[PDB]
């Protein structure tokens, strides 16, 4: 079944892991080095044994492709995945006036009185960013994010480089190129980043008329992130394969440090109780092809039939 | 047996490959995405079923660690692996006076009259680089090479960054860091390089008292390069594990596009006839620890017992 590789990753990390400490202080069972392989021609790797919001995987990807960096497009789409970043910044500015929210996303999960002041100032932020133009530009832009590392890699002679736009040229004219790589890992910026890239780099490869993509993710959360990531990329593999006029091959997911947090144990353990169902089917607008200018409407997820979503706490 | 993972890579590429064209025009059987895993505590992954020159894997690595880039240290050690690069450059300079050696390393393998003029001007070059200081600096420096990408990553504010020297700091003070990565893939320089890095990036990871390293090599030659590379890195894993005071774990080799050239088929096919022998054993100078200042003498390969070396032509 499509997703078995994924469930097998979790058993392996559970009944074969190794406990180790980490940045957030919850704890983890971890393993190092792991390849997993999905055959997109067989289906779409959106988990069935747990309900994943394609809405979120979808709007975030298109944000990326525009080479955006402002949370404002996401908010525009009710997508709040990246707020806690922009916010934190806003919070540590004296233009921020009020409740010194230090470790806001820490205590808010142990103290319900704070979970209200916090979430209040958040809708302050997100509404301001939504409405005050000068704010959206000042506090809404994140800066170095996948979109800018994909389509605006800052050089040392003052210019921007469109990495993703370029590799796509090479796929048409040199489908056999073994240098078709996009990297988001930048040495000079790496030591001044809230969170240096998890999805470090990817490489496409055109087998006989088919396009494949391999990902190297240095740090993974089997439970909360891996289910999302598998789809951002299986989606990206189609989008590109669309523009270049190629059929679709495989998605090869490779991990450095793959972890399962302590307090997620009971959930993954329950999720394994389920028996996978037939995977959905990605449908794309056959009229439009210039992927950089695709829009939500242009994608369709046919036949998705998932098990209830599983409640789980962010380990922080 | 230690090296089986490697031999199994070659069978897989042979009795399960896919033919595809490429840069040099020989031809290949290829596969995409592959992880292989060696347990350095069990031995040293220098192939036994074929004789590999540890002398070469060794001097090239130390060159790297010094953050050198001049072929002059290698020549100093009879190591000629990188000459054809420096040379080519020298050749396309009008200071080069004489035999316009276009595609020298092409025709020299189909025409034995040329294989003599060529190899003559080569010893011209290598002797000049060995002796004429201003030449060694002018034509002997390669520039962007593993040594400079490891220890002098050019930033956009005029400075050099010691990537490898830094990760090593982090291993001591944050052995559990999941951001311990060195990358040699640079977007802005990539489109003006004779050969952009094969060994794209590596990441260390400290499991319970043990150090592990995973490599992402975008393009491999199962026959001629993979046997060398497995050892540069298994060697590097020990060297680092030496300085940081850690035990040694595993070497995880991950490939994007792994190929076997057409005209190498008969050789690999013969090499598989052999039955692996017990692997050698790396011994390091217990007195010295500052790896950046190690020297040949400080390494010892105990108990190596290899099958005859196998003759093979460079596909070009
Ligand atoms: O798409 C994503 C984003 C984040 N994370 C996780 C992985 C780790 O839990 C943490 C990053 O580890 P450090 O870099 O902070 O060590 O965020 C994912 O798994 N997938
Ligand atoms: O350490 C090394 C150096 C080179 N190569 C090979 C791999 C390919 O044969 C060629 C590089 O492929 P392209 O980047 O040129 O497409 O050089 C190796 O396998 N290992």
């Amino acid at each position: 079944m499509l997703e078995q590789p994924y469930l097998d990753l979790a058993k392996k990390v559970l009944d074969e892991g190794h406990f180790k400490p980490d940045r957030t202080h919850t704890g983890t069972y971890s393993i190092f080095g792991h390849q997993m392989r999905f055959d997109l021609s067989k289906g779409f790797p959106l988990l069935t044994t747990k309900k994943v919001p394609f809405g979120l995987i979808k709007s975030e990807l298109l944000w990326f492709l525009h080479g955006d960096t402002n949370i404002r497009f996401l908010l525009q789409h009710r997508n709040h995945i990246w707020d806690e970043w922009a916010f934190e910044k806003w919070v540590k500015s004296d233009e921020y006036h009020g409740p010194d929210m230090t470790d806001f996303g820490h205590r808010s999960q142990k103290d319900p009185e704070f979970a209200a002041v916090y979430h209040e100032e958040m809708a302050k932020f997100d509404d301001r960013v939504l409405h005050d133009d000068a704010f959206a530009a000042k506090y809404g832009d994140l800066g170095l994010v996948y979109g800018s590392q994909w389509r605006a890699w800052h050089t040392s002679k003052g210019d921007t480089i469109d990495q993703l736009g370029d590799v796509i040229e090479q796929i048409k004219t040199h489908p056999y190129s073994r240098r078709l790589i996009v990297s988001a890992w930048n040495p000079e910026d790496v030591p001044t980043m809230a969170l240096p890239p998890c999805h470090t780099l990817y490489q496409f490869y055109v087998n006989d008329g088919k396009l494949s993509l391999q990902l190297y993710q240095r740090s993974a959360d089997i439970f909360l992130g891996v289910p999302f990531c598998i789809a951002s990329y299986a989606l990206l593999t189609h989008l590109v394969a669309h523009e270049c006029g190629l059929e679709v091959g495989e998605f090869i997911h490779t991990f450095g440090d793959a972890h399962l947090y302590v307090n997620h144990l009971d959930q993954i353990k329950e999720q394994l109780s389920r028996t996978p169902r037939p995977a959905p089917t990605l449908q794309l607008n056959p009229d439009k092809h210039d992927i950089f200018d695709f829009d939500m409407k242009d994608i369709k997820l046919l036949n998705y039939d998932p098990y209830p979503a599983i409640k789980a706490p962010v380990a922080v």
